[PDB]
């Protein structure tokens, strides 16, 4: 069995075990801020900001045709402050390739270029999403499970509860090949669902990053905060 | 779209939208306890108790090929009072044949006869199962998903908070196959899932009950309470 996992109850400035990008930071008091904080404490459109776990992840051996199960958990908030105009955009989990830069912000959600499907893509993703895109369903928000596009394979809307820590659980079975992501708030007790097929040897490369993205809107404004308070990951890849 | 729902945020004595079976009674608190705790306060073992909604529910057609999809929700706890003996046996969600009545107990969770896997059996089930039968994965509590037969095609071992509430969300979509569960505690935050491939076609009646069922154990104090606080369910069938 190759295993990989990882845990941080709080996040640590300087602790190279996570690549930052774009505007991501770490704050004093252990919190990944995923997109820009204004010195107001107000958040900032036009901000786009990743992190990754600096190990690349063992999904697939196109050798023996295993495929590995895993399960990412993490908390969040969103709060939401401004009257106008809509908020935007939302956060992001993503498996991808390796070396992987910040892509388009906004609706793309720092992950993705454009909203064509494309295998070229290699990613994985499940986004908690804020605006509704012309690719989107009408509801926001909504978990969508993304599929080599920003056009979700398949969504769920939720209530946001404005600015309270939400619990996230992903997790992959490689022999249903089911995917499902699970959010509850504790504030409200409540409990949404979602889960769909996927092929991950059809999707991704053998060897994959894993990060969260968040982004803000393309207007002044239009923006929310996407703070992130603990993550942990497993994967494990049977012989 | 057919479509049939409820939904109990408490249970009230004499309503006849529920049937109640076995030991199963509605305290004046509006607690459903499906099996027997005595005037001291201690559950009673060798009981079995169940609870039915008294209407059919249309879950598939055999000429237009359509399936329904459905969600349910609820609220219990199981409170473990003795060390040893080990407590047992459990409780379940479970979707079958109209008209039944209690089956076997104990491990069998007044729903299965015996633990043969027989498509006879008609019945769709997740389980919160309590103690490990021979049939059983070693790790209790666990939950499980039941396809025609108490052995599990999937189980999902848990850590009970013992005497607190649990909320769980079952649903399945139709057009994935998808049976998931999920139990959230929220005394503690902690959060699990299960999923697996469950095609109602090959398993279950083309209308069915739904219900709950709770057993205590075949031996003196090997017994836990089951105790439920609110039910609600949802199905739609194409048409
Ligand atoms: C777990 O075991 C329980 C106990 O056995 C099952 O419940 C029993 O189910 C049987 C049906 O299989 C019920 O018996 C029938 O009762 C009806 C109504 O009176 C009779 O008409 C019927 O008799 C006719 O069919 C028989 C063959 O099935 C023929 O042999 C017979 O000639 C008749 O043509 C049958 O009655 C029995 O006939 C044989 C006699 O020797 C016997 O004495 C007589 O009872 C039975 O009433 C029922 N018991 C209870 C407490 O409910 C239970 O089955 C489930 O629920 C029942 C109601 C049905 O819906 C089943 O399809 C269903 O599986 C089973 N539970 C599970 C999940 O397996
Ligand atoms: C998404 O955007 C990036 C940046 O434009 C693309 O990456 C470049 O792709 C070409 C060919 O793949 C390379 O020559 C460049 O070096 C890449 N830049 C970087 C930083 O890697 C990427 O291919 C785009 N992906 C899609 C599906 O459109
Ligand atoms: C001033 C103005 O109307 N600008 C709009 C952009 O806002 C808009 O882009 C979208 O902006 C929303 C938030 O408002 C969100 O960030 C979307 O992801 C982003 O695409 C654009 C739409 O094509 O039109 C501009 O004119
Ligand atoms: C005295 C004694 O050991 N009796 C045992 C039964 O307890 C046992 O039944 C199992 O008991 C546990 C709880 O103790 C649980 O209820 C199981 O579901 C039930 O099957 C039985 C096992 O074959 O043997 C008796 O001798
Ligand atoms: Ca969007
Ligand atoms: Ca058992
Ligand atoms: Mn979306
Ligand atoms: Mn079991
Ligand atoms: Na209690």
């Amino acid at each position: 069995v190759e295993t990989i996992s990882f845990s941080f109850s709080e996040f640590e400035p300087g602790n190279n075990d996570l690549t930052l990008q774009g505007a991501a930071i770490i704050t004093q008091s252990g919190v990944l801020q995923l997109t820009k904080i204004n010195q107001n404490g107000m958040p900032a459109w036009d901000s786009t900001g990743r992190t990754l776990y600096t190990k690349p992840v063992h999904i697939w051996d196109m050798t023996t045709g295993t495929v590995a199960s895993f399960e990412t958990r993490f908390s969040f908030s969103i709060e939401q402050p401004y009257t106008r105009p809509l908020p935007a955009d939302g956060l992001v989990f993503f498996m991808g390739p390796t070396k992987s830069k910040p892509a388009q912000g906004y609706g793309y959600l720092g992950v993705f270029n454009n909203s064509k499907q494309d295998n070229s893509y290699q990613t994985l993703a499940v986004e908690f999403d804020t605006f509704s895109n012309p690719w989107d369903p009408p509801q926001v928000p909504h978990i969508g499970i993304d599929v080599n596009s920003i056009r979700s394979i398949k969504t769920q809307p939720f209530q946001l509860d404005n600015g309270q820590v939400a619990n996230v659980v992903i997790k992959y079975d490689a022999s249903s090949k089911i995917l499902l992501a699970v959010l509850v708030y504790p504030s409200s007790g409540a409990i949404y669902t979602i889960a769909e097929i996927v092929d991950v040897k059809q999707v991704l490369p053998e060897w994959v990053d894993v990060g969260l993205s968040g982004a803000t809107g393309a207007q002044r404004d239009a923006a929310e905060t996407h703070d992130v308070y603990s993550w942990s990951f497993h994967a494990s890849l049977p012989e």
